[PDB]
């Protein structure tokens, strides 16, 4: 009965390459069961492996990233769906 | 030899009743092994009955809420320890 609803994330804006990075895709509201997905300038985050995605509850989904290096800059965006509705984030990741 | 570092974290601006919540205390930076530990309004985490604390991974520690009620509102603490120092970030859950 709820359309799903992402909480904002972000990147850490002083980044620096081997630092560690998380963002939660939080569906702050939505009737579960809820589908998490998960792309880099478009593109399936299957393809970059030095990135992990989980979901370990039926309400959010986590990104994660061990040590980040130059390769790792780009868009992130996840999108949630249920029976209902859809919702989507973006956030963009920046190394100075 | 690097002394821990949080990357901030923050609870949702538009929070009404009885919707979930997540906030992660990342270690962006610090050498493992990491020590993680939770106050609410200065009081230990363990009182609070409606509150899920995990560490997922040994470099971020998270912090859940089903169902947000009343009882929820206060500033919430996060401490990470390690061998060489410590670090500290505090976020606020306020329902307008
Ligand atoms: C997508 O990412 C590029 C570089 O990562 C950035 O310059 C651009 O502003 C982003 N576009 C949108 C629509 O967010
Ligand atoms: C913490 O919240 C209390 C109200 O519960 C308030 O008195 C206090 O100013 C807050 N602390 C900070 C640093 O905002």
């Amino acid at each position: 009965s709820t359309v799903p609803q992402i909480k904002p994330f972000y990147f850490s804006t002083t980044l620096q390459e081997k630092q560690r990075e998380q963002i939660t895709c939080l569906a702050i509201a939505g009737d579960p069961p809820l589908s998490f997905s998960w792309t880099k300038d478009g593109i399936n985050i299957d393809k970059f492996s030095d990135i992990i995605v989980e979901t370990p509850k039926n309400f959010y989904s986590v990104l994660v990233i061990l040590s980040i290096q130059p390769n790792h800059i780009g868009n992130y965006t996840c999108i949630v769906k249920n029976s209902v509705g859809s919702d989507s984030f973006t956030a963009s990741l920046i190394l100075k």
